[PDB]
Order: structure tokens, then sequence, then C-alpha cells
């Protein structure tokens, strides 16, 4: 096979989109590998600009295309550079820019801890014609910096891998293995505008449906429960745009629960203390012994489900 | 005929758009036919990389085009080989990445059960010139996986067709009809998100508007149903982001329209028990029997519906 | 002139964006003229795929530009088949993807019977050089079928016009008139999710609205009045993401209207029934009668705006 | 310099984004110059169509870029003819569509009176190389038609200017001004939907806002306001997606100003009344004249504005 | 190295995208070095526009490559002019459009000071190769004017620096750092709209929610209380579309937090006044002196805010 040596360069990473669960990726990749001796004009290397290597790709060089596997759409790419030594190496220099995916498991939403993959691999060559033979990822540009509100913490993990495609085996009889480059890029999210804009101002809620039990009567009781109800509601609209849909539940989604499950049990308690009298005689103290037992049991709920 | 085999790989299905019934689809196919003898440098195959076809296209060679019958806008191409065995077969390998779209049938929202289809016909040459042996679909990236909401079920079934075009009977006298791929993919929608967050709470709103009975005098339990119709209003809004407009009613639309007849015939039923006093002497309490008779036919009308 | 027949293929029509008043029509065109005889490899007709026309382009085939003027967008083309036989005839087959645009009157909205217009016409070549001689439209594949909450009805009306371009006249002058086929396919609007979703609850909150006048006193019926005013304030919204922005009114924007006018003449007839007192002393009844008298009168304003 | 003349036809003007300031314009360009005598086959002048005009570049044909100075984005330009007649002149005929911009001044937000920009410059030929002789617009498509919502009045103004461009001066020492051409389209927006859909809604808002003073007691009164400031708020985010952000206010914005003054300045009154009693003894009456004067200052400040 | 000359002119600034921290500048880009003498056709400059300036560089011409870094997607270029004077010098002029980012610190939302910033570095050649001279940006169409809700103050900053690439020094073993122009346009975002839109009317709100204390009883107090915090939350989702997600708090965002704040803490010391008695019999009145104690602290909290 043919060593490849590869360094990718990022320049920036921006517009994590957690909703379409991509993020999109600018920077370079200079390839390099060898091949025979050639002669430039004087001792200096040959630059070959964009539009113009399909001269010398028609004239036979060998320039592999290496793609972007989790990629999503065409990767934009721009300029590109293919310098050519007159010792033998051949150095193929390009930007590219791209949104790509990755699975972003969402178990706990504003404390998220995440990774960005970016993986690459030869569109044509095997590994029995073109081997990756090390990445030196430079992630320079963010290695202690947050993006957006992602805090990018630690370097560029490198790592090559022969992936294995059986799609291709039918054409290729053996030789049907592709070398990989995977480079991962770990992610902290910052928790603090969710935390004071979802969390907190939703524990002041679930605070303001405990104090209907304070009330006197029931009908004002009822209607005060009623527009606490409409707050949760309109709190549940305000998260849809800022998580897609799972099927578990997050942080701020069982807050949403939670407020539900307080009101309404509180709304069914009420009832139930209205409809307690058989004939009308009696009082209704002994029930509403929540006021010290309800947030009680709403903070034991809350405690074992932190855990 | 030519007979041309091809080996469709699936890399990922991401974007299932509801709204829209479309769906992307990424991976690669790889068609393959039988020509004449050819000389090749050495006895190793030949590579021919993406744009550098077009020099084998102009000097004669035969590479059909090959399109998607069902995609949305141009199906957006990147790599390409045309991989040339000196042994005489010529195989066409390519990446693809487009929208495609379906019928998907909408009855049961949440508990849904799709598929997703690709289509794949030569553009130009009929079955008398161009005939699909058989498809090997390698569908073992998302075999079982879950894409978002959607549980991809079992393999894709493959299905080979002689599709008609009528149209194109003016210019080709008999022969006129294509030999059509058919790529069939189940998937199941994952009920969870849906069943806790618009089925249980407006579940709950339904229990809420039964409690309007148990009030004693008509201004409250009037304000009490009016507020509970301003929440049934909100929630009919938070669905219209979840699917299209369609002709029938899902189980979510059936929902809101229950809630919506629960509370105007709590409503009129209030209104008929005031005015049933000819002279202001009656009490109300005859009519006001719905408090274990309203919640009872509400149950049984459900029941009917599920089935 | 050129003699030249067009027969054009509908695949599938989609994303039919009413605030927009735009459409979007896949499918096919089968350009077909005749020109001198030609040699051929074989008795066989010819067949030119994509990207290679341009060597017999180059080389001096007549081949015109057909062009939509309806279209929004440059028209999104995909693969092209120019099939030349050797009797004399050249065929252009190729397959187009754009946005039309249509004036798509909106006087009743969810009742609304529309229709889809193509139109073709070339660019250069006026009809003293190129003549429509006929187009058959083969609509087979939505001839009675349902696209989104459109329900194709009827055939695709087909008509061939000479349009006229008075500012080509000063480079020609007196040949400066185009051929140009207009292809109809029309269109009825299913009206039952707006019948269910805006019509009906729209109509319940006027009867809700109508409620006020059997409450007791004025303080409660003027604050269940005010609550109401919120109810159709939401629903004015709704509306909005369905229609654009017209000089008119449609059926639902009219019910939004009489929403407010119901709830704000009960309020102005609440006031001044409390104002009616000059010493405080009188009771407030005859006014009052317009719990038989106010829903007579908007149902017959209802008549008259159906009619 | 060579003289050009040029002659614009209108299409259509489409998607008018108040938001962005921004429109779309579709439409053909005729210029047409004079050269050197040439041979064509036949009398007959020869028709250069699209992605063939190359050649004829290439071979030393002098065919000018016309640009577009206040266009957003790259101008999608379709079909394109250069129609060389043997006499001398070449013409050069093409089709565009782009979104322009313009200042669009906002001091009148439904009643306004706007104009449409077309600015058409050559990018590199000077006015010593290249002068614009003459323009005739053709808006004969929209010239007594309403487009969306915006009515389309009176024809298109010509105008001839010679821009200068400083940052040119480096490399030119003298001649360094380029000759412009600047088509003005006006348009009269309809204020129709606006009148009927926020102005009179906001006007029966301010009249239920004003009713808060018929009230009798303290609490109910407050409850009122507060439920009525409710409305405002919903309002005026409806008015958000209609108008961009502006260092001035509208009449619709001055309409939710108005709004949130009268309920704010009620509640204040109506606190300083409950505040009045020095010993809870004095009634409150004198304060309360504001039923027969507060609508009429509100009065006395909407003339005042609307001047 | 080659000396390069760049003179910069700005066309317009728009579309300052608050939420993705983009803009989009339009213009035109002059660069100009020197090189051999050579022959054209008379004395005059030679004029190589658009799609033709391919032959030259296939030719042998040295055309550098100027690329953007911190734009945003590919930069959409439109006509290009590569302008050749016989006495030596070389001029390439182009018009540039692309997304460019910056940082953009929001710690003061509507008083905000910014400044776009466009960096300007060639893709191949090192400072070595290519070095740039000066730069004269043209900002004199936009040197005092406001675009959108940004008035551009100043004129724009020039400065070359030598940025070092660490990535690219396993090809260059010594000379890997390149030059960099960076273009600074200040930028100061006019508050009008954000003050008579957010912060006026959440004042209203702040006073609204202080009138609590001046009701009479406890259930009235707390309704108002609570469709007072109905109001916040409403105003909450408003702020949403004006401003990304942000680790720290802006004015408005902490003007929303201090209006959860005070009607919570409002609740809560109701509530307290409420369960003050031991045996039912006490009056509250001492601990209800925030009628003149709660506004004074609030005015404190935000006097200490704003500093
Ligand atoms: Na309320
Ligand atoms: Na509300
Ligand atoms: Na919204």
């Amino acid at each position: 096979p043919v060593d490849v040596s590869v360094s990718i360069f990022i320049n920036k990473i921006y517009g994590v989109n957690t909703l379409e669960q991509t993020y999109k990726v600018d920077g370079y990749i200079v390839a390099q590998w060898t091949g025979k001796p050639r002669k430039t004009p004087g001792d200096k290397p040959l630059i070959v600009e964009n539009t113009q290597i399909e001269r010398w790709i028609n004239n036979g060089l060998w320039v592999p295309a290496l793609e972007f596997i989790n990629v999503v759409g065409s990767p934009d790419t721009g300029n590109k550079r293919l310098m050519l030594f007159p010792d033998g190496r051949v150095i193929y220099n390009a930007r590219f820019l791209g949104s790509f995916s990755n699975d972003m498991d969402f178990r706990l939403f504003p404390f998220d801890r995440q990774q960005f993959v970016l993986e690459l691999e030869p569109f044509s060559y095997n590994n029995q014609q073109l081997r990756f033979s090390d990445i030196q990822v430079y992630t320079e540009n963010i290695d202690n910096e947050e993006i957006d509100e992602w805090w990018i913490r630690g370097k560029a993990s490198t790592h090559i891998s022969d992936i294995r495609y059986d799609h291709l085996s039918s054409v290729q009889p053996n030789q049907n293995e592709f070398s990989r480059i995977t480079v991962r890029i770990d992610a902290v999210r910052n928790p603090s505008y969710y935390l004071w804009s979802f969390i907190l101002p939703l524990g002041l809620i679930i605070a303001a449906s405990w104090s209907v039990f304070w009330l006197e009567s029931f009908s004002e009781r009822l209607q005060t429960s009623f527009t606490l109800m409409l707050t949760v509601v309109a709190y549940a609209f305000y998260t849809s745009n800022i998580l897609p849909r799972l099927p578990y539940t997050t942080v701020i989604d069982q807050m949403i629960i939670a407020g539900y499950g307080s009101i309404f049990a509180a709304i069914l308690l009420i009832i139930f203390a209205h409809h307690r009298q058989a004939n009308g005689v009696e009082d209704d103290l002994l029930i509403q012994r929540c006021r010290l037992a309800f947030p009680l049991g709403f903070l034991a709920i809350g405690c074992v489900l932190v855990i």
C-alpha cells in the first residue's frame, strides 16, 4: 500500500444544532504520501492551485479522494493546493467545511458531556492500496475555549481503524476493508443558561403550586390551581425548541411532568376533601395536613430522581 | 439487454420530516454489468475516480445513468468510482444523498408503523436494452437500531418490477417499459415522547374539565370551565408542529376534539341547569347526577374510539 | 418554422405552499422535431446521455432551449436524453423539477377550488422559427388521487397560444411573438381539517361568548367576557400560519371578526345596562332580552354572510 | 466608448420580504451595442444559445458583463442568447432572477408607499469604454396590478447616472467612474389586512381597558386590568412577525404603547383612589370622573399622534 | 516575496444575525502585484473578464488565491477582472459576498458596542513568497449611516500581521507563517426598539407586581400575583428570539429574573403573613409595611445592578 500521513487542522466549530444533532467543523486537511522522483522548475517545490490540478490528474498523477463518512450533505470544499516536492513526496492540502453528525446521547440535557467526531476514509482505495500511517490533529484554535454553550475540553483523540465493507465484497474478493481515521473532540455543555431560565423558574412554579393548600375555600383554590396549570402548559412549549424528540425524559421534561403531577394531585386531593362530608357537617382538616407533608414527599421524589 | 447487478449500501437514514413526509437516505450504489474484454496496465483492474470518467465517456464507454424516481429535488451525489476489470465487467460505484418521499399513511399517529421506500430506475435505457438482474441491499448499519423516534425493524425488502411509461410510447413503438428496483425498509415509531408529552397531560386536562360539577354556584363554575377551555386551545397549537394537515383525525386530534366537546357540553349542561327554574324556587340536583355519569359516558366513548 | 411536439409527463405535485402561493411539479418533458436524415451506428437510434450532448451541440446540432415562464427560481433539471433517430427526427427528453407560481385566488379559503398552471415557451426562437404543433399531457400518476390537502380532479387542460413580447421588438422588427404551451391541472382543497380544527371550535367559542348574559351580576360577567376575548385573540394567531396576507377576508378571518364583534358588543351592552339607572333604583331586564335575540341576529348575519 | 442600449423586461415581482427589506424581481435584459461588420451563414442573424457562447468569447468576441449593484446574493441567471446580426450590431439577451435590496423607509407601516429599485452597472468597463445610451423599461406585466399586499402604481422611472468609484482610482488614474442605470418602480401597500387584523381589534382592546372604571370595588377592577394587560402583551407578539427591528415607532407599535400606557395609568389611578382615604371614611368619586375624561384625553392624544 | 497591495471596497453590510453571531458583507477586492514586462494589443491595458482567466492561468500566469479565514460557508464570489498592464503590474479585481463571523461579546445587550471583522490571507503562499504591503479600506458607502439596528461609527481599522500555522510545519520546515490582513469596522447598536418594547413594559409589569400589597384579603391577592406571573412567563419567550443562548445574563434577562423574584417573594411574604396568626386573632399589618420598603429595596437592587 501507499503510506499516507494526514494532519487535520481545526479552524472553528460552530452551529451545534441540538435538534438535528449535527455540528459544523471548518479547517484544513494536509494529506501526504510518497511517489517516484520528479523534476520541477528549479530546486523549489511546485505549487498547484485549485481548478488547475485537473491538468496534472489527466496527465496521470495519483491523487486519491478522501471523503468524510459521518458528514451530512456534500462537504463544501474551498481552495485546495497540491504541493509537489521534487524529492518524491506529493502533498494534498485542502480546506473543508461541512455538517457532521454523531449519536449525541441526551440523558442529562443541561449538564451534558458530549463529543464531536470527525471520520475520514478513502472512497475508492482499500488498505491494500492506501494505508493511513498516522494523524496529528492540531486543535490549537479551540483547545481551551468555549463555542456557543459548549466548552471544548481536552485535546483531539486520534485513532486509525480498519473498517470492513461487506457490500463491496462482490466486486473485491478478499481485500474489501478500508482504513478510517476517527477524530474525537470532547465538549461539555455549559448549564448556566438552562439553570437560570428553566430550572429555577420551574422550581418557583412548583412552590407556587404548593401554595394552594393555604387558601380557605373551594372555588378560589380550584381557580388558583387552574391558572397554575396554565403556567406549566406554557413552560412545556418553551422547552420544545431546545432539544429533539426523545424516547426518554431529560431533567427539564421530568420537571414539567412533576409540575403536572403536583397540580393535578392537588386538584384531586381538594376534590376528595370537598366530597369527604357524608351529610355536610364534617370539617376538612385531617386530609389537609399536606401543607407540611406534600412538599416533603416531593423533595423525596426529587432526591431519588437526581441520583 | 445488458444484465446489471446492483448492491445498495445504506449508511444512515436521518431527518425524517413528518410534516413534509420526506426522509433523507445516505449510502452507496454499486452497479455492475459486463462488456467486451479490454486491456489494462498490468493485471490489476483500473480505478477511474471522479471528474475524470468524462474522458472515458467521451472515448465511447457505455456508462448508463441510474436515477431515483421518488426523490425530492436533485440527489446530491458525491464521489464516484468506475472500476474497470480487464476480464470484461465494468463496475460503477457512486455515493448518493437525497431527500426521498413516500405516502406515509398517518391513521395512528404516535403508534405508527411506516416504511421507507427507495426506487431506482434507468433514465434512458428500457428493459430491452438494460435489465436489472438482482439487488442485494446491505442495511447492516441500521439493521437493529433506532433513528430519531423511528425504530428500524427487519431487513430491506427487494423487488424488481417492470414499470410502464405511456408518455414515452410516441417515440418508442413497442419497447417503452423500464425495470425499476424498489427497496423497502420498515420503521416503527417510538410512541414514548408523545405518550408522556401529549396523551397523559391531555387526560389530566380531561379529568380537570370533569371537576367542574363539584363546585357549588354558577359564576365560579363558568369561569372554571372558561380557563379550562383556554388550556385545551393552547394544547391544540402544540400538536400543529408534529404532523401535517390531514383530512382525517389522529389520536391526539381526537383527544383535542374530545376536550372541546366535554368542556362545551359541561357549559351547556350548566346553563340548562341554571335556567331549569320556572319561578326560581326549584333546586338543581336531578340534572347534576353527571358527577358519576358523564365520565362513564366519556370512558365508553374512548373505549369505542380505541377499537 | 420547425414543428415541435411536446409530451409532458407529471410524476408528482408536492409542497403546495399557500403562504407563498407556489407549488412544486416533478416529471418529464419529451420534445420532438424533425431535421435532415443522418447516419447512425447500425439501424438503431442513438442515445445521447447527459454531459455529453455538448459535443453534438458544438458539432452543430440544433437543440433549442425550452424554458418555463411561471417558474420561481432556476428549474432544477436532472438527467437528459437527446435521442437521435436516423430517419430524421430528433427527440429531446429531459427531467425537470421546479417551483411554479399561479394567481391562486383565495376568496373561500377552506372550500377552495384552484388550478396548477405549467407554462412552457422557447427562450430564443419565435413562432417564425419554432412552432409548437401539439401537446399531450400524461397526468396518469395523479389523475384521481389527493396530494396533501388538495384533491386533483379531472385531467390536464392543454392550450397553445402565441404570446407577444413588446420588449424584444427593438431587435426583431416584425416577428417578435412566441408560441407558449399552457398546462392547467385543477385541484379542489379538502376542507375537513379546517372544518374540525378552526370552524367548529370557533362556533363553540361563539356560543360560549353568548353565554355571558345568563350570569347574575356585573363584575363576574365582565371577567367572563374578558377571558373569552383572550381565547379569540389566541385563535387569530393559529390562522396566521395557514394563509397569506390578503386585502379581503376569508371565512375563518370573518369568524374571528364576528367573535370580536360579538364579545365587544356584549361588553358595551353590559356597560349600558349597568349605567341605565339614573338613581340606582331601576332593574335591568328590559335590555337583557338578548338571551333570545342576540343569537338570532347573529344567525341572520351568518346566513347573509354565507350567501 | 461603446454605445450600449438596454431594454429591461419585468416578468413578475414576488416575495417582498419586509423583515429582510428585500424583494425578488424576475424578467429579461436585452443589451445591444455595435461593432465591426461580420459574415453569417445566409442573410439571417445568428443565434448563439447558452453554454456555447464560450466558444465565441474565447474566439475574441467582446461580450461585457453587466452586474446588479443592489442585489443580495448571486443573481440566479438562466438562459441567455447572444444574437449576432451581420450588419454589425451584437445583442446580448439574458434572463435574470435575484433578490434585490432598497432602503424601504417604514415610518407609516400599514399605509406605506415604497419603491423597488433595480440598479445595473458594468463590472469592468468604465464610461470611457462602455457608455449606456438609453433604457426603456417594459413593465407591462405589472403596470396596473397588485403583487401580494403591494399595489404597483405608475410605470418604471429610468435614469442614467455616472457613479464614481474612489477605491479603483489606484489602478485607473483619471477614468474611474461608471455609468449606472437605475430603474424605479413605485408600490403602495394595501392597508386592509392590517386595518381589520391589528388596528380595529386593538381599538376594541382600548375600549375594554377603558371599561375598568365602571366597576364597583377594588380587587375585581385590579383583576380586570391584569387580564386586559395579558391581551395587550399577546398582541405585541403578533406584530413582531410583520416588520423588522426599527429605531422608531410605527402606527401599530404606537398603539401597543398606548395600550400599555392606558392600562398602567388606570392601575396607578385605581391604587391612588384606594389609598386616598386618610382614615378610611372618605368616599372615592372625585378622582373617578375619568369615565368621561380619560377617553377624551386619549382621543386628543390619538388625534395629535395621527397628524 | 511578492509585494501585493489590496484595496477592499465595502458595498453594504446587511443581515447581522445576532442569534448566529454572523453578518454578511458585500463589496470588492482589488489585489495588485508586479511581474515581468509583457506585451499587450496596443498601449492600452488588457481586460480579462471572468470564465476566461483560465486560459491565462493554464498559460502560466501567476494568480494567487486570497481566501477569507473567518468566513462561514463558501464565499459566494461573482464577477472578476484580471486587468493586465503592459508596464508589468497585474491587477486582480473580484467581487465577494459571504457570511463572516466574530466573537460578538454580549454583556450589555441593547446598549451593545460591537465590531465587524474581515480577515484575508493567502491560501497557499506564505510570507516568504507573497507579502502584503498595505491595505486601504474604502468604507465610504457606510461611513456615517446605520444598517438595521446597528449604527456604523468611525472608519475601518487596517492591520497586517503574520499569523503562524503550526499544522503546516510538517511540509514546510522553517517558512510556515502567513501574512493576514484584518479589517475592523466598529458598530454601535441602537437601543431604542428594545427600550420601548422590552425595558419599559417590563418596568410597568414590575410596578403592577408591586401593586399586590394594596389589596385587602388573601385569595384575591394570590390570584393577582398568579396572573402577574403569567405575564412575566410570556415576556420571557419574547426575548428568546432576540439573542442566543449565553452563559451570562444580559439586561433583559436580569429584568425577567427580577420579575420572577419580586412576584415569588411577594407570594412567600403573603403566605407568611397569612400563617402569622397562632390562634387566628392577630392582625397582619406589621409585616405589610412593604408598600414603602419593598420598592425601595428593589430600586437599590437595580441601582447596584446598573453599575
Ligand atoms: Na384568568
Ligand atoms: Na394565556
Ligand atoms: Na411561536
